[PDB]
């Protein structure tokens, strides 16, 4: 009896996962799970290497896979995966998710991944008492944040912005991008409707530049985690990253939220949601079918998910959802999931097939090197034109 579980939840993103197992091991202590992480933030590697698996014919039991185009455009539409219906009419899950995460999930006429989780994408993270000793306010636009950051470089902070490895700047170009375009255009993007070349998209890359100039110049290298805690270390004031960040500082760092360290929504995006959600769901060949439609049960369910976000930084999925299991972060999170309007994460897998996100980080290579806005706008024209992005 065994059960092999593919994720990037490695390290110190572990702890919500880990959880998750120690109750399926309760409900099945027959089965041997095989905790399966490929390490790389944002699943970079994760998806090289199930990519190798699933060509090779030795397809997971189940694999950590975002909701939205990048569930659809790779494994759905090869035809690997298994439709759940049946298993979403027999768990009731069509009334215990919002309509618009099944949405998300559902393809010419099946539906492909169970839930786990929301994640926010436009979080900026700053230390409250550390922002008080530099005598400044955390910035509700971009124009106020570079302003903010200038001040900070008089006063002797070098990179008043924390920054990490490419898809880490990709991340906050999808921040700056939904505050220069608002959330229509931002979705325009998406269907086509709004070029990469049109010059309000341009204008994303003009803003864009500059905040890279409050960033430390050894970004590269660096893991988000790293990142994070140069914010923590007050070698920086702020850092633009999901709230997995919430769960490194509580689960891993034991900071307490709201007084050790804070959150506003990205500068410019006050009052929208740019969300993301981890999902598993059924490969066709699964060695392992049965303990995997398990263990879909219970990342499904309330006592999983309840469970597991509180140590993660995410949010549950489900509706019916308890806050009191949540900290001062989920809370405030859980209200404006409810509130906001939603739209994507493109890094994060809602928006965008994986054929566009692959190659987005060479555009930003190439804005890095050249820091020409136009000409990054052009790259990522030149790739939606070649994938033919809003086909799907
Ligand atoms: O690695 C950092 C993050 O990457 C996201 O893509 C993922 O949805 C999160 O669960 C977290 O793992």
């Amino acid at each position: 009896m065994k059960l092999e579980i593919f994720s990037w939840w490695a390290g110190d993103e572990g702890p919500a996962l880990e959880a998750l197992i120690r109750l399926y091991k309760q409900k099945y202590p027959g089965v041997e799970v095989i905790n399966a992480t490929v390490t790389g933030g944002a699943g970079v590697n994760a998806r090289a290497v199930l990519k190798t698996r699933m060509l090779g014919g030795d397809p997971p039991d189940t694999f950590q896979v975002h909701a939205g185009m990048e569930l659809i455009g790779t494994w759905v539409v090869a035809n690997r995966m298994e439709d759940l219906s049946a298993l979403f009419r027999q768990e009731g899950w069509l009334q215990a998710f919002p309509k618009g995460l099944i949405d998300l999930i559902s393809y010419k006429g099946g539906i492909w991944s169970v839930p786990v989780n929301i994640h926010r994408s436009n979080v900026m993270w700053y230390l409250p008492a550390k922002l008080k000793g530099w005598g400044v306010n955390p910035p509700r636009t971009w124009d106020k944040f570079l302003a903010t950051c200038q001040t900070l470089k008089q006063k002797g902070l070098e990179a008043p912005l924390a920054l990490g490895e490419n898809w880490t700047q990709q991340h906050l170009w999808e921040s700056v991008a939904l505050a220069v375009l608002g959330p229509d255009d931002w979705n325009n993007l998406w269907n086509g409707k709004l070029k990469f070349t049109d010059p309000k998209a341009v204008r994303a890359w003009e803003v864009f530049g500059r905040v890279l100039d409050c960033a430390n110049k050894d970004a590269a290298g660096l893991s988000w985690q790293q990142a994070v805690d140069r914010v923590v270390q007050g070698k920086a004031a702020f850092n633009i990253m999901g709230d997995w960040a919430a769960g490194y500082m509580t689960t891993t760092l034991k900071l307490k939220p709201g007084t050790d360290f804070a959150w506003a929504p990205s500068p410019g995006t006050q009052g929208v949601f740019m969300m993301l959600s981890d999902s598993f769901g059924l490969p066709k060949g699964a060695k392992n079918r049965q303990n995997a439609i398990n263990w879909l049960r219970l990342v499904g369910s309330k006592e999983g998910q309840d469970t597991s976000n509180p140590l993660k930084g995410s949010i549950a999925a489900r509706l019916d959802s308890d806050p009191s299991k949540y900290n001062a972060y989920g809370q405030s999170a859980m209200r404006d999931w409810r509130s906001n309007r939603i739209v994507g994460s493109l890094v994060h897998g809602a928006v965008a097939p994986e054929s566009f996100m692959s190659q987005f980080g060479t555009v930003m290579e190439i804005f890095l090197q050249t820091r020409n806005p136009q000409a990054a706008a052009n790259a990522a024209q030149a790739i939606a034109d070649q994938v033919g992005l809003g086909r799907l």
